[PDB]
């Protein structure tokens, strides 16, 4: 599913990410717009070997379970396929995990390099929330 922005951005705030760990939602659309354009079905391989899946590029180096990444773990205990779904409870689950993990955003390098430090409520700027 390609999501749009405000649909996104009311899916996270009913998932609750609106201020997570201090962090805004447009924070949260932001990452999701450089990691994936909002598509859920998105993958990309890294160069350890370990894959990025859904609206958030969540790896399998740490968070879930590919069958293909030796030496990893699943932290959050889940098929990375299940990441894929057009029902983003899975990936906001997970990220919520993540966020907690001590690095907060800083995990996801795209938010480090291209959201923060900016107005990142601009990105949820005309929604109905
Ligand atoms: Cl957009
Ligand atoms: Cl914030
Ligand atoms: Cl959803
Ligand atoms: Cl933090
Ligand atoms: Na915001
Ligand atoms: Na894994």
């Amino acid at each position: 599913k390609v999501f749009g922005r405000c649909e996104l951005a009311a899916a996270m705030k009913r998932h609750g990410l609106d201020n997570y760990r201090g962090y805004s939602l447009g924070n949260w659309v932001c990452a999701a717009k450089f990691e994936s354009n909002f598509n859920t079905q998105a993958t990309n391989r890294n160069t350890d070997g370990s894959t990025d899946y859904g609206i958030l590029q969540i790896n399998s180096r740490w968070w879930c379970n590919d069958g293909r990444t030796p030496g990893s773990r699943n932290l959050c205990n889940i098929p990375c396929s299940a990441l894929l779904s057009s029902d983003i409870t899975a990936s906001v689950n997970c990220a919520k995990k993540i966020v907690s993990d001590g690095n907060g955003m800083n995990a996801w390098v795209a938010w480090r390099n291209r959201c923060k430090g900016t107005d990142v409520q601009a990105w949820i700027r005309g929604c109905r929330l």
